[PDB]
C-alpha cells in the first residue's frame, strides 16, 4: 500500500526495511498446514539476523538453525529452546564447539572427522554427552553433467560414511542422532528438491541397513528458492510427495524419528521492502541518474516499485560506481521526494550488507502486524561504528 | 616475517588484520618527497575507517576526505582539524549537510545545484558562511571508446559549469572555494592519471578566463592503483609531470591555491596482512578443500603467502561457496595449524566486508610500529550485533 508506505515515511526515517507480519505468518501457516506433522521447519538465522522477526517463528513452534557461537546467542536472545537448535557449519573453531557443548543444544552439525573428535574432547572436559548430526555431500547430483555430486567444501562426502561412522562409535561421550543433506540456496527446481529430500530419507535406510542405526533426526534441508526476476516452486508437489515418503519411512523403520525442513529465504524474502526515498536527479552524457538515500551498505544482494516513462539508472550515496539499484531501467520520472521501493528484500538484506562501509547509519527496521508498526532495530550511530576501536 | 607473524597468532586470536606501521610512514613520505609541496595529500577515509591508521595520518599532515556525515565524526575523533576535512557524495542527506555546515570544514562538495541550494538554506539558519567545491564530471575521456567522458552520478557534468556557476554566484552565505575531478578507484594506466589531473588544472584555469574567478582549492582527485594480480604505476612519472604542471599554475594565476590528491589504496593496501588459520582439511570428489578461521565477512574483496604441491580450495568458515579464498590454486600441502596470509588486505577491507553476516565477531586489528604491537580494534561480540535490536 503505496499510502502506508508514504505515510511510514513521515513517522521513520529512511531508508528503512518493512516487514509485513500478517504475511509472514499467514506463509508460514500455509506451508505449515500442507506439511507432514512429523516434519518440523527450522529457520535459517543467516536470512536475516533480527531477533524480533527470529523470535515470531519461534512462538509458532519452528527451530533455529545456527551457524555460529554468535547465531547462538541471537537464537537464544529470541528465545529458542536448546532442544529446537541446530549449529551448521564448515569452519567451527573449538571455541564455538565448546559453547555449543555448554549449551546442550539438540545437536552439533559435524562437518568433519576432526571436528567430531574436538567434540568428543569438549564433551568429556564438560562432563557432558555431546549430541550430534553428521552432514553428508551426496555423492549424487540433482542439468548437471558429471555423476556423483560436486566437489564442495561442507560436510562429508557419502563414500567417506564408513569411516565416520567408525569415529562417532568411537567417541563415547558423543551421541550421534542423524544426518544432514543441504545442497544449496535459491533452488528454483522443484523437482531437484524432491529428488535430494527423498535420498536423504533413503540414506537414512542406508544408515540402518549398514549399521543398524535408526537416525532420531534426519535434516531435509531445503533451499527453496523464491523468484526475484523466473517461475515460483510448486510447493504443493514439494510438501505433498516428500511428506508421503516420510510418513513411509514413519510407518516402518522411522516411527520417532523428526525430519527437519530448513528455510531461511522462502520464510522471509517476500515479506519485506526496502524503502528509499529519491534524493537528487541529474542528467549526464545524455543519461539520467536518480540518487536514492539507500544502497549497497543495506542491501547489497540489489523487483521495484515507486511512489509518486524514461531510461533512467537509480544510484545510492554511496561513493562508488558499484552502489547501483537499477541500471537503465525504464520507470516514470523520479524526482526528489519519490519514494524507490525495492521488493523481496527479508532474507540476505541488512545483515548480508557492508552495513559500516562509508559511515552510514544501519537503518531501521519496522514490523506490521495485527495493524500495529513497532520498530524492531533503531537507526545506526557513529558510536556503533567506533566500539570496537575505542 | 613468517616467525613474527606466528608469534603473533599466540598472543593473537586469528582471523586478524596486522598493519605494518612502519611500512605505513616510509611508504607515505616517499610519495610527499616526490611531490610538490603546494600539493596536499587527503586520505580517503572510505578505504579503511580505523581511526588509529586514521591518526598516523592526520598526524603527517594530511587532510581527509570523508563521505558521510558517519565518516566526519569518525575524522574528528582520528583529530583531523576542520580546515583539513572535505566532504564528498552524489547523496548526501539535508542532515548531514547540515552537521557539516554546522562543522565549519574546509568544504562541502557539492554534486548537484539542489545541493547547494540546500547547503545555502543550511547556512543562512545556522549564520554561517558555508565553503563549497564542485565536483565536475568532465567531458572528456581518459581505450576508451567515444570522447566526451562517461555517464556518471557522480557530481555534475562539466557542460553544465555555467549553471553551476551560476547558482553558487547567487548564493550568499556560501562561498565558491574550489573544484574537484576523481575519475574512479584501482587506475593502473599511469598516463590517464596524468591527462586526468593536468585537465582538473586546466579546468580551474577556464573557470578563471570565463568567470574571472581563482579557484582556493583544486582536488586532483587520484584514484592511485596497487598491483594485486599486472604492473604498478609509475608514481616517479606521475608526481614528477604534475608537480611540475602545478607549479607552472602557481607561479602565474594559483600562487595561493591548495592543490589536493586523494588516496585510499594506495596508501594503506600493501601495508597490511589478513592472518587465517587452517581449521579443516578434507577431500570431496576427487578435490581437496582447506578451511580457514576467516573469510567473506572479514574480506569481501578476496596474494597469498602459506605458514606451516597441490591443487586444493581453499575456503572460509561461512555457509556459503562464495566464501572462497582460492579456488584450485597450487600451493604446498596445507594442514590445520597452518596460516594462510592474504597479503595487500590494508585497504577495502574489514568496512568493505559484511561483518555481521552468520554472527561471527569481527576481527581484531593489530598495528606493529617501531618494533611494537599495538591492538587497534577489539575482538567483536554478539551484543555488537544486538545493540540496534535492544
Ligand atoms: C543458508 C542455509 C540454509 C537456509 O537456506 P535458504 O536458502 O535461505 O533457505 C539452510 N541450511 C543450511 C545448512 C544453510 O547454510
Ligand atoms: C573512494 C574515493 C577516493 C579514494 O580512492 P582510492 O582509489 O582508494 O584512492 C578518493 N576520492 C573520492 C571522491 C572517493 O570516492
Amino acid at each position: 500500500d503505496q499510502a502506508e508506505i508514504t505515510a511510514l515515511t513521515k513517522r521513520f526515517e529512511t531508508p528503512f526495511y518493512l516487514y509485513d507480519g500478517d504475511f509472514i505468518e499467514a506463509h508460514y501457516r500455509q506451508l505449515r498446514s500442507r506439511t507432514n506433522p512429523a516434519i518440523q521447519f527450522y529457520l535459517s538465522l543467516k536470512a536475516n539476523n533480527n531477533i524480533h522477526l527470529a523470535k515470531l517463528f519461534r512462538q509458532w513452534g519452528l527451530g533455529v538453525e545456527v551457524a555460529s557461537a554468535g547465531e547462538l546467542a541471537l537464537a537464544r536472545h529470541a528465545g529458542f529452546s536448546a532442544e529446537n537448535i541446530i549449529f551448521s557449519g564448515p569452519g567451527k573453531k573449538r571455541s564455538e564447539l565448546e559453547i555449543a557443548v555448554q549449551s546442550g543444544i539438540y545437536c552439533i552439525i559435524a562437518e568433519s572427522v576432526e571436528e567430531l573428535f574436538y567434540i568428543e574432547e569438549l564433551a568429556e572436559k564438560e562432563n557432558k554427552t555431546a549430541r550430534v548430526a553428521i552432514r553428508i555431500n551426496p555423492d549424487k547430483s540433482f542439468t548437471a553433467i558429471k555423476m556423483g555430486g560436486v566437489p564442495r567444501q561442507f560436510g562429508m562426502d557419502e563414500s567417506m560414511l564408513d569411516a565416520v561412522m567408525d569415529a562417532v562409535r568411537s567417541l563415547q561421550f558423543t551421541k550421534f542422532i542423524g544426518i544432514h543433506v543441504y545442497t544449496g540456496t535459491q533452488n528454483l527446481n522443484t523437482d531437484s528438491i524432491i529428488e535430494s529430500m527423498k535420498y536423504t530419507v533413503d540414506l537414512g535406510r542406508n544408515i540402518y541397513e549398514r549399521y543398524g542405526i535408526v537416525c532420531e533426526c534426519i535434516n531435509l534441508g531445503g533451499g527453496f528458492g523464491v523468484p526475484y526476476f523466473e517461475k515460483a516452486l510448486d510447493i504443493g508437489k514439494i510438501t505433498r510427495t516428500v511428506s508421503d515418503y516420510v510418513q513411509e519411512a514413519r510407518d516402518t523403520r522411522f516411527p520417532q524419528t523428526t525430519f527437519i525442513i530448513e528455510s531461511g529465504r522462502y520464510l522471509l524474502a517476500q515479506a519485506a521492502v526496502y524503502v528509499t526515498e529519491v534524493l537528487y536527479r541529474k542528467a549526464s552524457k545524455g543519461e539520467v541518474f536518480v540518487i536514492v538515500d539507500g544502497g549497497m551498505h543495506h542491501h547489497a544482494a540489489s523487483p521495484m516499485e515507486y511512489i509518486p516513462l524514461e531510461k533512467v539508472t537509480i544510484a545510492g550515496p554511496l561513493c562508488t560506481p558499484e552502489d547501483c539499484l537499477g541500471k537503465d531501467v525504464h520507470v516514470p520520472a523520479l524526482y526528489p521526494g519519490d519514494l524507490v521501493c525495492v521488493l523481496n528484500s527479508g532474507a540476505y538484506g541488512l545483515s548480508f550488507s557492508p552495513v559500516h562501509f562509508l559511515g552510514h547509519p544501519t537503518p531501521i527496521e519496522i514490523l506490521k502486524r495485527n495493524g500495529s508498526y513497532e520498530l524492531i532495530r533503531r537507526k545506526g550511530t557513529a558510536d556503533d561504528i567506533v566500539a570496537t576501536q575505542l
